[PDB]
């Protein structure tokens, strides 16, 4: 079983990773998996803030500890998870209405973590899930007590916290050129760019129905015109996992010389989060499947 | 599937039950089937000292906290894990040489956890692995720093944080009634027993390879016979999974009138840590397998 990580890196891109956390290393067949096959891992859960921070300066980093740990000892980049998002966001945060207050929280929360792990992490995906499916901006607790510029604090914070990291906007349905949401990010990210705001790169959070693959080799050139340094595909997986739209996601990302790698949102079919779609490149006996096999033919030519 | 607990409650337990915990339950399958046929649930990771105290009097909640929470909305009962053990011990904590430090380190990790939960938690594991295969006590930091009073110092400093709690000493390979170390524990808990010590349980982490569920028939009861109130089977998990290892384990319970139930080590093959012995009762795709349906009919004869 021939890797994708070192035959993606044979064609100039930096990794193909996954996600992954403590549990899943030392149960099943992960480990031996990522090792052999991966060159980079994101932490599945335990970064997001839900678990970093789940009361007020209540800092939760052993699970994060833990994969830092075992990413640097196994030679392996490490991707961090998402610092400021609306998703499973502790009530303590979103019951705040002074706009100081707010400001002060999302700063140390990202100076927290980013810190802890200075110089370790490849990239940061600073803010998530920002836009709504029209284009405008999601009405969270930040964009509602902040305001607009909630996103360049965020990243010029993170610049400041650790300079060595690629920061990253990462949002989903931004799998097709004419939907509105993907037009909306590059233009809103150009204008951010101009004004000097550091978003070094996209991150598509691309989970697909079959047959979707297709439309990324579209989508991710028009990403990768906002003109940041890096775009990348994160927490892939695919409906059906049919070898056409895997093979046509990897191939949108050779095809786009921005694009540094591939992240697979998980090892095996029955840890996914929606695993009745079966949508990952390893079967529930840890058999690569025909996926895995058509990424390799794809990547040796 | 026909419930195994609603199966083994009308023979007259308390309860069948699974280890899980929140990444578990937002994947593959695992909270369906736990929502219909297991009655409690157990932290795999989320209550291990690295997990919750990983420095020094500053504890990590987020993950046993979400367990617990959503044992309650699903009514189920909940097993608290390991509280003094040597396993997944911090370096804080193993580079203590002073005893009444030690002592003190010791008695705020088990009040913190158990006052935390008061109430909502029907066993707790207080001290785990403490035997060696001779039966000896385990050279542990606790043994070598506090001496053999701290496991006394253990069940009274629990059973004073929560007095509605079961507690249990647990300890693997006592799946053999003519094994050293099974009438070792026997002899040191009825001693500690008569010495007003408040052992309520031993548990047996019974981990057990093909054609050694036999041999549980006579080692229960053995441990039985060391008089405490409560007896039960832990992580329970059979390589090879074969139908007559597990039928046999299940009436060595139903056998010993002190023995309230039974915890398997996860609910699917592949998130097994042994998975290549394929030793649970859900395969990979998360059916049922024949040692599942083995299990329904014993309980319904």
């Amino acid at each position: 079983a021939q890797s994708i990580d070192q035959l993606i890196k044979a064609r100039g891109k930096v990794y193909f990773g996954v996600a992954t956390d403590q549990n899943r290393l030392t149960t099943g067949k992960n480990a031996a998996i990522i090792q052999a096959d991966f060159g980079m891992v994101w932490p599945e859960n335990s970064m997001h803030w839900d678990a970093t921070e789940p009361s007020q300066g209540n800092f939760n980093f052993a699970g994060a500890d833990y994969l830092v740990n075992w990413a640097q000892q196994n030679g392996k980049l490490i991707g961090g998870g998402c610092l400021v998002w609306h998703r499973d966001l502790p009530s303590w945060v979103s019951s705040i209405t002074d706009k100081n207050t707010l400001t002060n929280v999302m700063k140390n929360h990202i100076t927290t973590l980013m810190t802890r792990y200075k110089g370790k992490i490849r990239n940061w995906d600073v803010v998530g899930e920002a836009f709504n499916e029209d284009g405008s901006l999601r009405q969270t607790v930040f964009l509602n007590v902040i305001g607009e510029d909630y996103i360049p604090i965020a990243f010029q914070t993170a610049r400041a916290a650790d300079p060595n990291a690629k920061l990253y906007i990462m949002d989903y349905n931004l799998d097709s050129a004419s939907y509105p949401k993907t037009q909306a990010i590059v233009n809103r990210v150009k204008q951010w760019r101009a004004a000097g705001v550091p978003i070094d790169g996209i991150g598509s959070q691309t989970h697909l129905s079959a047959g979707q693959g297709a439309g990324v080799l579209q989508a991710l050139p028009l990403l990768a015109s906002a003109g940041t340094p890096e775009v990348s595909i994160l927490m892939l997986d695919v409906a059906g996992a049919s070898p056409t739209d895997y093979v046509n996601v990897v191939n949108a990302c050779l095809n786009v010389q921005s694009c540094v790698g591939i992240t697979v949102f998980g090892v095996a079919d029955p840890d996914s989060w929606r695993a009745s779609t079966t949508p990952l490149l390893f079967d529930g006996n840890f058999n690569p499947k025909p996926a895995y096999n058509a990424i390799v033919q794809d990547l040796q030519q």
